[PDB]
């Protein structure tokens, strides 16, 4: 059955099942990576994000081999488990992106999606191949997600002040703590492309950690964590993860603290990716804090002593947080969140 048993279709479906004409006509490309392509579209008056990944074929795509169904399953399972946290009780968070559906699709790439792909290439430029070379037996996974807003990297110059950065870090830390508590989760790839921001009218956001409910002032933004391609979790001692023990390229990047995090995770876990090392979540949170202080630039600087105080508190977080053992330890014990 399609969509993990929640769609009535069996066997692959055509793209038209996921992207009926009007939905497909409203697709605009919003993102990419070596994995494939991300489109935004609308249905029932509501934006969604569609992630499309080629699988099972022999062609290089964006310079890399396609994943098998077995290799893509972890991302699908982890997307679902983290989405479900929004509806749980003892460990509840809306801080991971909602998963609406997952389909296995068969066919060549829709020409209307090529149109969208071309528009992005013309205006922003793409590092990917134009996905026009797939035959009509090609398989894809199509993941339909809640539209989460705009990534933190694209918001580098767009946020109001460091007070917003405090809310963002708090929301991230809380979501990761809840996922640690419920699922022994590690994100493992939480670069600033994978932190999404969208406007909310809610003044505060709610989470529950091990049965204790708390709130976070929103500063008008809701944070969603995305992209579980490197993630790990477990339920009842069954571990779901991406084994990168024999990957070379992942540990040889340069030019950004991001690339050190892969090496630092490998140090922490002795290259055993099945194990649970929630310190990796601290490492990513440190990388994000570092971005907030070094690369983000805010419309309003810390001009008053009260704002210089928030700056000082985030600088204090940056220099102390690596002495905490997990996001849960940070959330529960760090002074920033009291
Ligand atoms: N659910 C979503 N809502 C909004 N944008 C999304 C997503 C998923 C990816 N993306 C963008 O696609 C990029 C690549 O992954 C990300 O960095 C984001 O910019
Ligand atoms: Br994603
Ligand atoms: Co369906
Ligand atoms: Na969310």
């Amino acid at each position: 059955f399609q969509s993990m048993g929640e769609c009535s279709q069996k066997g692959p479906v055509p793209f038209s099942h996921c992207l009926p004409t009007e939905k497909l006509q409203r697709c605009e490309k919003i993102g990419e990576g070596v994995f494939g392509e991300v489109f935004q579209t609308i249905a029932d008056h509501t934006p969604v994000a569609i992630k499309i990944i080629a699988i099972e074929g022999p062609d290089l795509v964006n310079g890399s081999h396609q994943k098998t169904f077995e290799e893509i399953l972890p991302e699908i399972i982890i997307s679902k488990e983290l989405s479900l946290l929004s509806g749980e009780v003892c460990n509840r968070t809306e801080g991971f992106i909602g998963l609406n559906s997952v389909h296995c699709v068969q066919g060549s790439y829709p020409p209307l999606l090529l149109k969208a792909w071309d528009h992005y290439n013309s205006t922003k430029g793409s590092a990917n191949d134009r996905p026009d070379f797939f035959k009509d037996d090609q398989l894809f996974i199509v993941l339909e997600f809640e539209f989460g807003g705009i990534d933190l990297e694209q918001m580098r110059t767009k946020l109001s002040s460091l007070a917003t950065a405090k809310s963002i870090l708090h929301q991230l830390t809380a979501s990761l703590a809840v996922a640690e508590a419920s699922l022994r989760f590690e994100h493992r790839d939480l670069h600033w492309g994978n932190v999404l921001l969208k406007k909310t009218s809610l003044k505060k956001l709610h989470y529950t950690l091990n049965g204790k409910s708390s709130t976070i002032p929103s500063c008008g933004l809701q944070v969603s964590i995305i992209d579980y391609t490197l993630s790990r979790l477990e339920r009842d001692g069954i571990v779901v993860f991406c084994d990168v023990s024999m990957d070379e390229d992942l540990f040889t990047g340069d030019g950004d603290y991001q690339f050190d995090i892969y090496r630092l995770m490998k140090k922490e876990n002795n290259n055993r990716w099945g194990e649970y090392h929630p310190y990796s979540n601290v490492l990513w949170l440190h990388y994000l804090t570092d971005k907030m202080l070094k690369q983000m630039t805010f419309k309003t600087k810390c001009n008053t002593p009260a704002m210089k105080q928030i700056k000082r508190k985030i600088q204090e977080f940056h220099r102390t947080m690596l002495n905490f053992s997990s996001a849960t330890d940070l959330l529960c014990q760090h002074s920033l969140f009291k």
